């Protein structure tokens, strides 16, 4: 029966480009293949939107977790870049028209993972234009629906069976629907020379130093703030709460929990973030989580609250303090009371990393 | 329900005679086992042996304009090939040493070809020493170092003798070469020996035993018939009867699509005349026939080892090869050395014969 010693997937969305047309389709499939991947017993860390600096440390970073019979998934959705023979993965700071130093180079990754004695290593590189390798790219010509490559891929990704065998039939079902024939593509290439499934258990778990530091990094890029009762010199009392949506998306939601008889209405809300978050106060404590634009995690949420949306975690160098403030009327009286509080939630998810 | 074929194509390359590298072996029987296990599938096969740069230019250009709508395609290359940056190289028997990418076929250009066609599966088989639908085989094997103890010359290659045993199967051509991939990773000798690349965008279920669309008498399809029986034709066997009375009998067989094997034979001998010898001679220059080879005792004397079993018993036989060499008419001399009972005279007499341009000439 072949085993991984460990299953680690690096999973990138790019969709909201400076100089390029924004794509949709990464966000719902990187939340997909997320839970696909979790179900398969990956430690799995998925990042929407990163620049070239950003992609470039975290594909460094996913490369060094690959120690011998290591189970490795590398995924990446958004803009792809074809010149002279090799494609580019293309980062959303990209300029306009793409050049090859702004971008990362497929074929070099490839080389790179080829170095590697990993038991099986996965590269899906779903784009809009022995190391046991396998490469799937998926190319489509330019709301919350998936993309081509994720609606077929999804439907096989839990079976048991070898890796190759099952992209193969994925190909095969592409190749059965009229939408795929002049829109989508699929092209595999195998050096997998063993039976080898996503589906693999993991070894028996010892605790070795290797082990401890690939998961050590990933409960980092886990850590979510706890929840949080904030008293106010009033009475009010504020109950502050944290989700996690991908690797670099975090939602803050707010209720006021209690309200003392005295005070006839009050309003919280947050504000005052690091700037280095750019979150635009009108995006930000909305009666929905959809308002924020997150639709992917809005059904695991309490109702009632006001949400805001934290992307671009990783660009967070500092804590996350920020403020949370109260606007309050007593009862019989004409004046409404401000008081604020501040907060330090630390680093959160990726940002915890250094 | 069933997928089926327009027509099977295919085009096998061994290269094994180098001038300036070393010389291969297992191209030979690679080639020659490839083409019977094709013919099996009905593929229209072309074989060829020890092509300069011009002569596999002018077959793959050739092989790729079969290349019609639904219709299913092989090329198959065996012998030295090289990578240059992130490009794969056929090496032609002519390359000079070290290798020059303009002197050698790039992989990647004849790949970008075949994207063009609207073929039903487009098969593309390196076996190298170191929409379309097409499904690419990269084989590359170590090549032989000075000290290693060398076997019999008539040995199947590593590739071959895992893709042999899977061929046959009536399954998605990927699938089958995937079962290959995994046979050569069981074997624990294969381990530093043989590497195995398989990429693919075939994206319907593909096989070489696919029936051929029910057989028609189009145009297009009687131009892949032609010049594939063109390639096919040998010259019929002769009688050739001398002033003495000695009657020789002229027999040809294919071994691969630019090697043709001769052979003589005493077919009717007068009582009076006790000794008699036929042999051949005045070959065209372009063939390079050293006499040495020719007018053997025995087929394996010439190098033909292959269609040996098939050829006429107690004949003399020559191997012509580098048929695609012959720019006009296969001319040659058949000699006849006798003796009359009684006498100790040897007597002489020869015969001009004219075969045409024979299998590969032919086009
Ligand atoms: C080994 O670590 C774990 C968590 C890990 C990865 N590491 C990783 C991911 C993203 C980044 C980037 N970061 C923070 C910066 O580039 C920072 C560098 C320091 S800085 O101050 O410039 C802030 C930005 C990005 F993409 F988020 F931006 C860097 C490292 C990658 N894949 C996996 C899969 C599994 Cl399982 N674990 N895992
Ligand atoms: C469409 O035709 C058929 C027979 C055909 C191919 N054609 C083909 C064409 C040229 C050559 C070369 N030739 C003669 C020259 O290069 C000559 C060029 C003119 S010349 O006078 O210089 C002598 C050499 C070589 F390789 F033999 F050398 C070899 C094969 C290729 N693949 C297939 C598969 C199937 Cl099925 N049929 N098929």
């Amino acid at each position: 029966q072949p085993l991984a010693k460990d299953k680690v997937a690096l999973l990138i969305g790019n969709m909201n480009y400076r100089e390029h047309p924004k794509l949709k389709a990464p966000l719902v499939d990187v939340y997909e293949l997320t839970n696909l991947l979790r179900q398969l017993d990956f430690k799995v860390v998925s990042l929407l939107d990163l620049t070239e600096y950003e992609m470039r440390n975290a594909v460094d970073e996913f490369l060094l977790l690959l120690d011998k019979g290591v189970y490795g998934l590398l995924y990446y959705a958004g803009h792809g870049y074809e010149n002279f023979g090799n494609s580019f993965m293309v980062p959303v700071d990209a300029p306009n028209p793409y050049r090859s130093e702004n971008c990362l180079c497929v074929q070099n990754i490839l080389k790179l993972m080829q170095e590697k004695e990993t038991g099986l290593n996965v590269f899906l590189l779903d784009m809009c234009r022995t190391a046991n390798i396998v490469f799937g790219y998926a190319t489509c010509q330019g709301g919350l629906a998936n993309g081509i490559f994720m609606k077929f891929l999804k439907d096989r990704l839990l079976e048991d069976k070898k890796i190759t065998v099952l992209l193969d039939e994925v190909a095969e079902d592409m190749g059965k629907c009229h939408l795929t024939k002049g829109k989508q593509a699929l092209e595999i290439r195998s050096s997998l020379s063993e039976k080898r499934a996503l589906t693999d258990p993991i070894q028996g778990t010892e605790y070795s130093a290797e082990s401890l530091v690939r998961n050590l990094q990933w409960a980092k890029a886990h850590e979510l703030p706890e929840s949080m009762c904030l008293k106010f010199d009033c009475g009010v009392q504020i109950q502050l709460g944290f989700a996690a949506e991908f690797s670099n998306v975090m939602i803050i939601y707010t209720s006021i929990v209690y309200k003392p008889p005295e005070i006839i209405m009050c309003d919280a809300y947050v504000t005052d973030f690091p700037l280095d978050l750019d979150i635009d106060p009108k995006d930000a404590n909305k009666g929905t989580p959809e308002e924020t634009g997150s639709y992917l995690v809005s059904k695991d949420l309490p109702k009632h609250c006001l949400y805001t949306r934290l992307s671009s975690l990783q660009k967070l160098k500092e804590h996350l303090v920020f403020t949370v403030c109260l606007s309050y009327q007593y009862s019989g009286l004409e004046d409404t009371v401000e008081d604020k509080q501040e907060v330090n939630v630390g680093k959160p998810l990726i940002a915890k990393l250094d």
